[PDB]
């Protein structure tokens, strides 16, 4: 009652804004059964008329599952949302949980907290008035398997750290207790399987009208805003692909440093490899180019997300290179951990370090393959569709011609009978789908590849769900025309 309020306000102030004001955020598109109004999240809005427990918040990377996460739990804090359902929101970031570490339930809770001392009996009293918000399910470090056990019905008990998650996803742990998961559709596999009577959302993005809502929030200045939206309304590809919150805030930071030059306003951009290599390109006025990949190839072979000052100093970024791509938004930084701006350039700097030209992990694109799809590796969508990108010979920049061109094209050959591999194979039922191996040849772009590849599927058998599934799909179907077609 008393300790609510010094929690609240602690609330208040930690989720102040996007890092670490909340006026650039932008309604996202949240649709059920995967115009939803978040306090009734929770409501039996069914015959069944016994409360929800368990909400899946399925979206992909750059979606903005942070971000409505960080809004949930401000606006929870300021009285707004659930102020009648929940006396304490805890936000669990996934990315920070160790899954070997040995923690009880009750020293998780206790992380969450202001002080030194939490009253942990207390808040525990009444458990279906907690709603644990679980933020990024497919970032927790290592593997996670649904053979772990035994499941743990002590909240004082210090379990596994993944035992411990595994107890708490599963509702053994705190039964009645409310569960917020945000995951990506791709870790969405582990975690079905642990799930108890769960209500599934999906979040999709901007609307055409919020990506416009989106540009001139960022831009100050109407004119700057009204250019900027007015250049990706002449771009199918960029207007398209800003569905994604991220791909709008990297489109509106690589458009600031061409205003601040004065050249006309253009980004013929076409793939999201296009998009990353036109930002990465922006802030360049590199010298550590080996020290980045490597360090990202490195926290994506060997699970880690956050990089503490060690770990940034043996990769040759001594403190003057962290604090300038900290300054870039190359990097994110009260904990004493540094991370890439977002996952997705991780995994951009993991496909650029197989690529990159000699002059410690493994650069054998073989063995990347095999982990494909893994939840161990974290899935390796973005390295591989990021290798598709900048294999891509027919395209260059300042940048790109510092990679190796003699192991561009043996790593050329190995994505082409990997495609053929997965493609003429009825038994695969798993990553990569057929439309992810369109993303995978989109990215790629060059016809004599492109077609090639294309010449390996023998029935286009695709599920389509956005306009991105249509855009990427229209340009591989094509480019897939039969040999002896007159
Ligand atoms: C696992 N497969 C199965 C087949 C269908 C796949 N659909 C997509 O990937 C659709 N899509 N498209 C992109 C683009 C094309 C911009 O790269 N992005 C998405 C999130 C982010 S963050 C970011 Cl940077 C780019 C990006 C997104 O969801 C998912
Ligand atoms: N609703 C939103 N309004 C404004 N910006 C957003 C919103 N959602 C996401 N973003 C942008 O996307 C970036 C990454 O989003 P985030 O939620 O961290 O992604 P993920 O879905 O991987 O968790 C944020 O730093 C922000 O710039």
């Amino acid at each position: 009652k008393d300790y609510r309020k010094k929690y609240r306000k602690y609330v208040r102030s930690r989720f102040q804004c996007i890092e670490d004001l909340n006026k650039r955020y932008t309604r996202l598109r949240l649709i059920k059964e995967h115009p939803i109004k978040m306090e009734l999240l929770f409501d039996p809005d069914d015959e069944h008329s016994e409360p929800v427990h368990t909400v899946v918040f399925q979206g992909a990377a750059g979606i903005g599952k942070t971000i409505l996460a960080r809004k949930m739990m401000l606006d929870w804090a300021s009285g707004t949302l659930y102020q009648d359902r929940f006396d304490y929101l805890f936000y669990i970031h996934c990315r920070e949980v160790s899954l070997v570490t040995q923690r009880s339930l009750g020293d998780l809770i206790m992380s969450c907290c202001p002080d030194p001392n939490p009253p942990i009996h207390k808040i525990v009293r009444k458990p279906s008035r907690i709603l644990f918000l679980m933020d990024g399910f497919d970032e927790l470090q290592g593997a996670f398997d649904e053979h772990i056990g035994p499941l743990c019905t002590d909240w004082q008990k210090a379990e596994r750290g993944d035992i411990l998650l595994s107890s708490l996803i599963r509702k053994k742990l705190l039964p009645e207790a409310s569960l917020l998961i945000t995951t990506r559709p791709v870790a969405l596999e582990k975690l079905q399987h642990l799930l108890d009577h769960p209500r599934h959302v999906e979040i999709l993005g901007f609307s055409e009208a919020k990506r416009k809502e989106y540009f001139f929030k960022y831009f100050s200045d109407e004119a700057q805003a009204r250019a900027a939206f007015s250049l990706i309304q002449e771009n199918e590809v960029l207007f398209t692909m800003c569905f994604i919150p991220l791909v709008c805030w990297i489109v509106c930071t690589g458009l600031k440093q061409q205003m601040e030059s004065g050249k006309s306003l253009a980004q013929t951009s076409k793939t999201t490899t296009a998009v990353y290599v036109f930002f990465l390109s922006s802030l360049l006025q590199c010298a550590h180019l080996w020290g980045l990949c490597s360090l990202a190839a490195d926290g994506i072979w060997n699970q880690k997300i956050l990089f503490e000052e060690s770990d940034l100093r043996n990769h040759g970024l001594q403190k003057a290179d962290v604090s300038a791509f900290l300054r870039m938004n190359l990097f994110q930084k009260c904990e004493k951990f540094y991370s890439f701006i977002h996952m997705t350039f991780q995994e951009f700097f993991a496909a650029m370090y197989y690529l990159l030209e000699e002059e410690l992990p493994s650069r054998d694109v073989t063995v990347l393959l095999e982990n494909y799809g893994k939840f161990e590796k974290g899935y390796l969508i973005f390295v591989v569709r990021f290798l598709f990108g900048l294999v891509n010979q027919e395209r260059t920049s300042y940048l790109e011609k510092k990679l190796s061109c003699k192991i561009s094209q043996q790593i050329r050959l190995e994505l082409l009978k990997w495609i053929e591999v997965k493609a003429k194979a009825k038994k695969l039922q798993i990553q990569p789908s057929q439309l992810e191996l369109f993303y995978c040849l989109y990215e790629m772009q060059e016809e004599d590849f492109v077609q090639r590849a294309m010449d390996y599927f023998p029935k286009i058998e695709i599920n389509l769900s956005t306009r991105m599934d249509h855009m990427v799909s229209s340009f591989c179907i094509e480019n897939c025309h039969r040999v002896e077609s007159l």
